[PDB]
């Protein structure tokens, strides 16, 4: 119903937790984070907003986060949960059967191919076999109960490659690579298709968008975004993809574009309270 | 067929060496050198003639990317110039379908080509076909089932594990399953119905790992790795065995020549070149 | 008022500084550049001529320039200023509120979309919002206190596109693309319209000229130049466009054509002392 936006970066790492209502286009100002982070990811399981990974880029120094904080909408309080095995900045996340998968990310110079799964019942993190490629700024999506790691950065090369995880087999397999090289792109699922919007190809921030159809196994371009952006928040709400903020190789966007798959067009539906990049977003339900 | 050729290469400067290895007796033939020394060129045999395509002449006095096509006749021991390509293509990939030589990718100065063009020996003419989905230099090319596969490479910024397939009749490219490892300047060939990708450079380390693509299952599978790490390696197949020649291992220029037996799944150093080099154009006499 | 021409190329990068007086048709031989340069841009601020960016082709080495040099007409002397953040060969520049905007250009294989502003009173460069497209061989024009970047080459494609900068907002927005693809075209402003003369479309050097009406948002061809040319110097003096030199594929032009917008006709008013391409041109203001 509503769309969260947690953390981000603008001159320093942010603690902003806000919520956008697309029903009437209003910004709800909620409780600020325990610790300011950028590069963190957001997901919602059991009506609880989880803030996974990230990095506190402050004037005093930099610290990559292994912290999992939780926010119940009613109680309006951040409650620290069990931390991950390793810090994960520039993290991507997905969920299968109410279990939060923490994919890739970075801890300083360490670029992760490792993946670990959180159980909200037990408050425990367990590792679930590494990816074929090390991926930071990775985009994660789940379709037909299979988790996809899309694009990212392996420490040297930006990636167009994607790979599919199978929970029942506990196994990774490489799929068809994207047309465009994308690190820090917005990845989500809409109408049985894996969308990949924006990102960074190694030299330019992108506004191009493409989607993977599971039946054909083919990546196809769609209408591009208005503004170029990497490190953008992304989510789906009532059959429409929303993208929030990001970095354009200079400044930090407050723009919020909305994709309509029927007409194949984007439109700037709103603006955030302030410009920021590296936010983590998730729809309420 | 008979002779495994090695053309050009690099050691301190671009080389013009044409040498032929007879794998039956293990002898080396010192043939007529190239008119222009090059590295990053590709080799292929059409009819009964060896073709040297593209590359770069890296000399102390300057660098020049080559658009040249030269044809060697074994009977006369002479190089004859052919019609040049539309653009220079250093670190080029080449494959042969229906007696036509396909020039794939490569670089010209700052330009990294996704373009592809086809040579007709009958007419001595180059013609551009549909370009690749990705710009690739140091790309591996493999011909299988009358389709042209472009594997790995470097787009100017990023090294690639990605691979795509061309359909000559439809004149279009389609993206296939990416490799397990990122490979720039790898040795790519075809051994009974499987596209191999040996060695290469992942952006940090020089690779000795080898993986092969099964067209029907659409999956890459690792096989026995090479003894020595190498990128920019020449490659060919002779009597059901892959031969890899020379390359760059991060500091030295290899003279080593390893041979893969697919039955035993093992590599073995069958011979060594007269001098160590990288970026050679390699081909073999046909069946 | 004098039409300056600095640097250029003929067999190698040139260091010439000459000034054309359009009233009597005389050429002045001024103090040469301290370093020879081609692909540079000229502009005048506060009665001082500035030479920005470019490349010195010896050869070799071939050095792309990040240098800013200030020519003082009262002393006939060049003085070095603070250098740009990066080298910019085939640069475009424009002036807004006494500040020099360095737009695009190349440093080797790097094709810049970055833009930086110079403050003469401080002798400092500062990075502003980068362009939406990377552009080398780009033409720059200033109209209604907005900076327009037109044409060029992004590293892959030769551009017919153009974009407008908004100093107060600090952002770029894409405008209507040109009718013709142009890199190394002469871009200037005359009677509230952006002109784009000559250049290279990927196949041929152009003599066609088109102008952009900002309100209608449409490009319209005008009378073409007599001679085809790319990498041409351009300026506007007293209601008339002047194009200087250039490259046509074979020769290096010494021709100087003059456009009269009332009659819509070009005419060769003078020659340069020697044929050249990639010159930086500017005029004494007012
Ligand atoms: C999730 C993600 C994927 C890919 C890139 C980034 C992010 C998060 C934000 N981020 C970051 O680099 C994080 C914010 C800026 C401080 C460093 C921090 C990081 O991840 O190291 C970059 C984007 N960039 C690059 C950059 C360069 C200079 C200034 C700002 C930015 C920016 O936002
Ligand atoms: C076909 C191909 C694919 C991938 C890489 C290379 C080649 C050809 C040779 N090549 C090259 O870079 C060519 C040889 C060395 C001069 C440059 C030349 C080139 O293509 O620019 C590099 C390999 N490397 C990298 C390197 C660095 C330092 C010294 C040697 C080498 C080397 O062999
Ligand atoms: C400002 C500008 C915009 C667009 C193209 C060029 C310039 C400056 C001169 N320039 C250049 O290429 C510069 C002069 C020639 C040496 C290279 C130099 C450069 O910037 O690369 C080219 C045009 N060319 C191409 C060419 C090829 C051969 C000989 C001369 C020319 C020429 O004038």
């Amino acid at each position: 119903r509503l769309i969260y936006t947690a953390g981000g970066y603008f001159r320093q790492s942010l603690s902003y937790l806000e919520a956008y209502n697309p029903s009437d286009g209003t910004w709800l100002d909620l409780a600020d984070l325990q610790v300011p982070r950028s590069g963190l990811a957001g997901c919602v399981v059991g009506g609880l907003l989880y803030a996974v990974g990230g990095r506190n880029n402050s004037p005093d120094g930099n610290t990559d986060s292994s912290a999992l904080d939780c926010y119940n909408p009613m109680t309006n309080q951040w409650s620290p949960c069990a931390p991950m095995s390793v810090p994960r900045n520039r993290i991507g996340v997905g969920v299968i059967d109410g279990h939060i998968y923490a994919v890739g990310g970075s801890h300083g110079c360490i670029h992760h191919n490792s993946v670990e799964r959180y159980e909200p019942e037990r408050d425990e993190w367990h590792l679930v076999a590494p990816m074929l490629t090390r991926r930071i700024g990775v985009g994660v999506a789940v379709l037909n109960r299979l988790l996809y790691a899309v694009g990212g950065f392996d420490g040297t090369n930006r990636l167009n490659s994607a790979e599919c995880y199978y929970p029942e087999r506990n196994e990774w397999r490489m799929i068809t690579a994207m047309n465009t090289i994308r690190s820090g792109a917005g990845v989500c699922v809409l109408h049985n298709c894996i969308y990949a919007a924006g990102g960074y190809d190694g030299q330019d921030q992108l506004n191009s968008v493409e989607r993977y159809d599971v039946e054909t196994e083919t990546w196809t371009f769609v209408a591009p975004m208005k503004h170029r952006r990497s490190a953008l928040g992304i989510t789906v709400h009532q059959g429409r993809i929303y993208v929030l903020g990001g970095y354009d190789g200079h400044t930090f966007l407050d723009s919020v574009e909305c994709y309509d798959p029927d007409t194949d067009t984007w439109s700037e539906v709103t603006r955030m309270t302030s410009g920021r990049s590296g936010v983590g977003v998730a729809v309420t339900l």
